[PDB]
């Protein structure tokens, strides 16, 4: 199930223990249509301690994109650092250059398999550049992004 | 000085009418500091009629920058969806090349001639990575990254 494996790959980068319980938790309310309202997510998110900003960024994109609507909520800046790719150029031109593909997918599979073979940081700022609204993909293909930079985030420990 | 310099060539870009009086107050009243909310700001601009998206988005990357502080105001939409040079994948390699070599200019002159190499397009992505916190520049560089946007604006009108 789509967002069973995005809920899987998400919680893979999430710290052991309490908050990560409350984290699948409040993913599953998500994603089962429940407990509404993202402002109030997201500001639960930005304060949580033990979470690095990057999974809080992560976390962020994916509420973001799951919640019906986001109404006229602004994007967030503590996430919008967190996939800011370090502002490193480097970075950013692999992200664009991974941005360029992702656009013409619309499977979640498709855009997962093309996207891990970049460096956690260049899938980070596509993330963001994502996030920023100056890149746009498919509901599916955003969250195969998630999955890739879950994964490769993953095997990096 | 650089800020007059700023105004003339954002003022390019703006069709005449009463309009562009009251940009040109309100942004003079910046610039002296006459004490002037971000917020308060951006609402305006967001609600103008006349202005396209473009314009409303270079105004309003100069407010942000000239402002004394965003007093935690989160970046707007607004100027987001119209400085993504459409989304399209080349002006953002190309905005992401301009910012490579920004990020290690010093000068509004140097600045401004680089920047005015490249199409109207990759200027208003460009400007877009650095409202997006996805690149940062000096000041006097962001200067002179919207008065190449706006000369480059200008020229093909």
């Amino acid at each position: 199930s789509l967002l069973t494996e995005v809920e899987t790959y998400v919680l893979s980068i999430v710290p052991s223990g309490p908050l990560k319980a409350e984290i699948a938790q409040r993913l599953e309310d998500v994603f089962a249509g429940k407990n509404t309202d993202l402002e109030v997510l997201m500001e639960w998110l930005k304060t949580r301690p033990i979470l690095s900003p990057l999974t809080k960024g992560i976390l962020g994109f994916v509420f973001t994109l799951t919640v019906p609507s986001e109404r006229g909520l602004q994007r967030r800046r503590f996430v919008q650092n967190a996939l800011n790719g370090n502002r490193d150029p480097n970075n950013m031109d692999k992200a664009v250059k991974l941005y360029s593909k992702l656009k013409s997918e619309i499977t979640f599979h498709g855009a997962k398999e093309i996207a891990l073979s970049y460096s956690a940081g260049a899938l980070a700022s596509c993330m963001g550049l994502i996030y920023n609204r100056m890149g746009a993909v498919t509901t599916e293909v955003a969250f195969g992004l998630v999955c890739a930079t879950c994964e490769q985030i993953a095997d990096s420990q």
